[PDB]
């Protein structure tokens, strides 16, 4: 499945992919975004990363800003999401429904060391591929897993209290009003030109200090939180390399060396959570320091691309 950068990229890309509807993919890999809340931070929510979520606003406002393309929320009933999912089916073959990831558990934590797989009331996206009579079939693209669940799952899954808010059966879909064509240059200048005047760096730089504070704070899952918040990061550094790869692109020459940096702040951030280790100092000076390598970075993407 397309891997996209967040759980919504990665199902309005899986989506573009199997109906080749153009530029939602390009526009998905070639995103470069950094953001942090300090409200959502002490409220356990997912506080840093590519994008504030679950929608990807930012990226709906590209998706519309460079090609055209609106994305509609469909909210529905509990009497009706099923009918009308099925209407959808038949005029477009898919349907984008938000999901309480409570139900779908689409990753093996296990192959990670961590056997203590806390349940948690979170909103994530499937593409619903075909609607039996007591079962649906569903793709979760982020986690390159499809499955077969019972209508009364899906229907709980597609109704229930978050801790990010109430599902009422929302679904997303993607329609061109007249899709224009961008070079990837085209959409990274700009990515990289908003990156810097927005400052999004300074967001990094922000997320740096509010972990250096919590060397005393007795409560780790902010760390865990954390590691699960900075994937977004790593796969659009793993997206870019790979744009690098295909388009032959000119890229400052520590591309890798900032996706490695990314990758080494995860993997302590999960040592922190799995009590491995006792650093936020450690943390904290990591992540201030990628902050300014990002910066730098950013305004040599601008020069050599
Ligand atoms: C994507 O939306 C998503 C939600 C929740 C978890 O845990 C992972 C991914």
């Amino acid at each position: 499945t397309f891997q996209g950068y967040n759980c919504y990229s990665s199902a309005l890309g899986e989506y573009a992919k199997q109906k080749n509807i153009d530029q939602v993919e390009n526009i998905i890999l070639s995103q470069w975004s950094f953001f942090f809340d300090e409200e959502q931070f002490y409220k356990n929510q997912w506080y840093t990363g590519a994008a504030d979520g679950p929608v990807d606003v930012v990226l709906n406002e590209d998706l519309r800003n460079f090609a055209n393309i609106e994305v509609l929320e469909h909210i529905s009933s509990e009497s009706q999401a099923i009918d009308e999912g099925r209407k959808v089916l038949e005029k477009h073959g898919l349907q984008i429904v938000l999901m309480d990831f409570y139900y779908m558990n689409s990753f093996n934590w296990k192959s990670l060391s961590r056997f203590n797989v806390t349940r948690e009331h979170d909103p994530a996206f499937a593409v619903l591929t075909q609607i039996n009579e007591n079962s649906v079939h569903i793709i979760d693209p982020y986690y390159h897993h499809e499955e077969n669940m019972s209508m009364e799952d899906f229907i709980k899954s597609r109704n229930s209290m978050t801790k990010q808010g109430k599902i009422s059966f929302n679904s997303y879909e993607i329609f061109s009003n007249g899709t224009k064509k961008s070079n990837i240059k085209e959409l990274l200048y700009y990515r990289f030109n908003r990156y810097l005047q927005e400052k999004m760096f300074g967001k990094i730089t922000q997320f740096g200090q509010v972990v250096k504070k919590q060397l005393d704070n007795k409560d780790r899952k902010w760390a865990f939180t954390g590691y699960n918040c900075l994937n977004s990061v790593v796969y659009q550094h793993q997206n870019l390399i790979n744009l690098q790869k295909k388009f032959s692109l000119e890229m400052p020459p520590n591309l890798q060396e900032l996706l490695d940096n990314w990758a080494l702040i995860r993997k302590k951030l999960f040592e922190y959570y799995s009590r491995g280790s006792y650093n936020t100092e450690e943390i904290s000076n990591l992540i201030c320091k990628v902050a300014s390598s990002e910066e730098q970075f950013a305004q040599e993407v601008l020069k050599v691309l």
